[PDB]
């Protein structure tokens, strides 16, 4: 498997485009941002909403936890690489505790309204507007060689008032390499792609464009997050008994994966739930045929089969969105 868009960027770029462990920080100093809040964390930063003491300027600080350097240094090299794009967080500084040597990152600073309130305030044109400005930050990620490899709605800051949208956390992100296996212990278990769940480790862009899918199944269908699997192997059981058995098994059969058997007793055999059943008086409008067309699109579990981002911003369904922006 090879990526249908954008397979040779890294090929043909220069080797330190690419070759992020080479990187060298050029740190700033500790003293300038000074925290205010806590905001976030995972299991490997401590994230603050910071201030700029020399400008006033908000700010976000991502404390790092102790993790090999080869996984801070890509997603600093990532980071500048990405730097300008659309949508693209921006990394603003880099900086060390002299005593510890715990880097900290530097963003800019996004209003963000915490998806499980905002999503479900959004109109059906909201939906449609921050789809497509995700859209466009994928489509630039992918287009200079890196996937994301955790899109999910805690990684999208939206400042709702500014209608500001900035793909963050690129702590999981990578450069796509033609033929590389890649480990498939990636994204939040809701939005793995089928790819990573049977085991296909030469996945590429389009590993994105599921966790797209699922973060608009559940925006349309108001159902958060719209696969809910305990553990991956029921991860996959809930993609089959939406995506139906059949199209899993051709899946299978054309990569040339054999399940692990228990796992393959535990997906049955369940037939394809259509797309409007899931339609219910709470989600009905913002479930119509065009959005159903386009996540139809997105949802397939042959990765090669999904739109690429530069296509589904030309989908019909994002036409008005489209034309707002053209004035
Ligand atoms: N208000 C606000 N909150 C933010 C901002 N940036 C990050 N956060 C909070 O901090 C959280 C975690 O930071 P993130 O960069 O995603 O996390 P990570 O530490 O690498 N974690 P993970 O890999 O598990 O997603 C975000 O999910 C978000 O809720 C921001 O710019 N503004
Ligand atoms: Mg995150
Ligand atoms: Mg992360």
């Amino acid at each position: 498997s090879k990526a249908r868009v954008y397979a040779d960027v890294n090929v043909l770029r220069p080797k330190e485009y690419w070759d992020y462990e080479a990187l060298t920080v050029q740190w700033g100093e500790q003293d300038d941002y000074e925290v205010v809040r806590k905001v976030g964390r995972g299991k490997y930063s401590e994230v603050f909403e910071g201030i700029n003491v020399n400008n006033n300027e908000k700010c976000i600080i991502k404390i790092l936890k102790p993790v090999k350097k080869k996984k801070i240094k890509r997603e600093i090299k990532i980071l500048q690489n990405l730097c300008g794009g659309p949508n693209i967080v921006k990394l603003l500084d880099i900086v060390r505790d002299q005593h510890s040597k715990t880097p900290s990152l530097i963003f800019e600073y996004v209003n963000n309204t915490d998806f499980k309130v905002l999503y479900p305030t959004l109109t059906d044109y909201d939906i449609r507007y921050y789809i497509y400005e995700l859209l466009k930050a994928l489509d630039y990620c992918h287009s200079q060689g890196i996937m994301h490899r955790d899109v999910k709605p805690h990684n999208v800051m939206i400042d709702h008032e500014l209608r500001k949208l900035r793909l963050i956390d690129w702590g999981l992100a990578e450069f796509y390499h033609p033929g590389k296996e890649y480990n498939v212990r990636v994204a939040s278990r809701y939005f793995k792609g089928p790819e990573l769940l049977v085991d296909l480790q030469d996945y590429d862009y389009s590993l994105d464009m599921w966790s797209l899918g699922c973060m608009f199944a559940g925006m349309i269908f108001r159902k958060e997050p719209f696969f809910y699997g305990h553990d991956n192997h029921d991860q996959l059981v809930k993609i089959a008994k939406v995506l139906g058995t059949d199209g899993l098994n051709v899946y299978l059969n054309k990569y040339r994966i054999e399940l692990d058997p228990q796992l393959e007793a535990l997906v049955g055999r369940h037939s394809r739930k259509p797309w409007l059943k899931f339609m219910n008086a709470d989600n009905q409008h913002l479930v119509s045929p065009e959005a159903i067309d386009f996540l139809d699109k997105l949802l397939r579990y042959d990765h090669q089969e999904r739109l690429t981002a530069l296509e589904a911003m030309t989908h019909p369904y994002f036409q008005q969105v489209r034309a707002a922006e053209n004035s």
